[PDB]
């Protein structure tokens, strides 16, 4: 059933993505899934004015969203929902726009980038590096990305733009502090993206370099922050869900939205990511996900 | 011949400094990319003796004075942003073998601006440091835009001075703490009123609780902490997606603490003016901020919080009290 001032939409895709359990726990029936929806508008609100029937959407539901992404059709208000260019699929929309606002807030927003820069961009194999790196390319960086593993590490080396170089980190050791101190020219990196420990990145760290990190819970001990403070470097948290939690961060985050179409749209992103599976054994596909599994991106269909 | 230049000595176990006037050669400029200076003012700042511990050089007495403006008397060979006569403002290096208060300087080229004419000797010298830290604080580790909310310490300070002017001048809400009875005074003959002064002179306020209160529960976009609250309370004041700009050298940042900073999505940036000069290498990007620096005091957005000017003789004295951060308008030594 429908209400005023929401969208009722007909789901394209739904792109799953690991659920965070204690996120969920902090902030206080059924737990709805999904959530990196690209549908096709059903019924419209009483008083929604940006979307009409019939008009082709994308969007990222809300953490409190009543409705579950993972469905034929599914309520969302409109202030969530952006429109999807005509030359993108639904698949690469609904498996692109999380990841590609993450790599868009972590080096437009949180960090800075330009022609000439360099950046470690650790793990660049999952879908989420995938899409980073494909932007630091288009900005004009130097990339320089950490593989875990040998099917990561092929997975790397045959991007059509080749990135500077791919440290694999998939043996016992290497040398990735020296080894990209190396690269830069004693520099040190610019932009590291954490998406090895704090005391590698901390010396790899340029200066006035950022680390933009997703640690939860970083504990940082005085000589640390004080090689920091030598550098006079930056320590950036990326949280994915502070636009959608917080009321005046309307603006931005649908640019960055409609940006990160529109790239799509000229095609600069592109998504690694399995086959479409449709809607049934989806659940079975997101146990696998929630295993700390799955380099691909997983879109419903 | 020789000029009288303030060196500082220290003691084994002592981190303590004493000051001493010693008579030097002046260093001549030759096949080199050093200008030779009349100094016409040199400003004074507290020397963090340990950084420059860290900074390994072997010395038994170290040069005083980095803020400098004078008049360019030679160039090396090389030299070509500077020609004899031009009105030059700069900072010293740290690895810097003349001392800043001598009537004549030797230093590299790409360390040195042009002086704006309408800015005087003891003005460029007491603004050149201090519009640096707040530039790079407001507009590179953080990024100042019209409606902004800034939480600045002190602010009766020279540097805070500079920097509620600054955010001033980008149409930011300003809240700011006083101190001292004089801190709160100073603060109230602002030319445009700031928003709010926080008076912490005893532990009756909670600066956490009242900028909550004048951001609307919404936070402090921009928290500059340089010159007194608790991690924590900075913690809980700051806004979603707000910059913590700090000149702490050895913080202590707990996973509670760091928790709350990722859930508001807040970067945390350390302030160190001296990163420019260490590294050399992006020294061109600098160069920039000094310039815009000068610009900015020349058609009168930055009006620094000088002293009345003194002679050279009392200049160590003066460092003395400025080592000791005993006074808050800014020394000027001027020739």
């Amino acid at each position: 059933v429908t209400e005023d001032n929401f969208v009722k939409l007909q789901v394209k895709a739904c792109a799953l993505s690991q659920i965070n359990t204690k996120l969920l726990a902090e902030m206080k029936d059924l737990f709805p899934v999904g959530r990196e929806i690209a549908g096709i508008v059903l019924d419209v609100g009483s008083k929604v004015s940006f979307f009409q029937p019939d008009d082709e959407v994308v969007g990222i539901l809300p953490l409190d969203s009543e409705d579950p992404g993972l469905c034929e059709v599914v309520r969302v208000h409109e202030h969530y929902l952006v429109h999807k260019p005509e030359k993108v699929t639904w698949t690469e929309a609904a498996g692109s726009i999380r990841d590609g606002v993450r790599a868009y807030t972590a080096l437009h927003y949180l960090s800075h980038l330009s022609p000439g820069k360099s950046v470690l961009i650790m793990d660049g194999a999952s879908a989420f590096g995938t899409i980073a790196i494909q932007l630091a390319h288009h900005r004009g960086a130097k990339v320089i990305s950490t593989a875990c593993s040998l099917e990561d590490k092929q997975c790397l080396e045959r991007f059509r733009p080749p990135i500077a170089r791919v440290i694999d980190v998939s043996n016992g050791k290497v040398h990735v502090a020296e080894s990209c101190l190396e690269e830069t020219g004693g520099l040190g990196v610019d932009i590291v993206l954490d998406a090895p420990h704090k005391h590698d990145i901390i010396t790899l760290l340029g200066v006035g370099g950022h680390w933009v990190t997703t640690e939860e819970n970083l504990q940082l001990d005085p000589p640390d922050s004080h090689c920091l403070f030598l550098k006079g470097a930056t320590l950036a948290f990326l949280n994915d869900e502070v636009w959608n939690l917080s009321n005046v961060q309307q603006g931005k985050y649908l640019c960055i939205l409609k940006d990160v179409m529109e790239k799509l749209s000229t095609g600069v992103f592109r998504p690694q990511l399995d086959e479409p599976i449709p809607l049934y054994e989806a659940k079975v596909s997101m146990e696998a996900v929630q295993k700390n599994q799955g380099r691909k991106k997983q879109v419903v269909q």
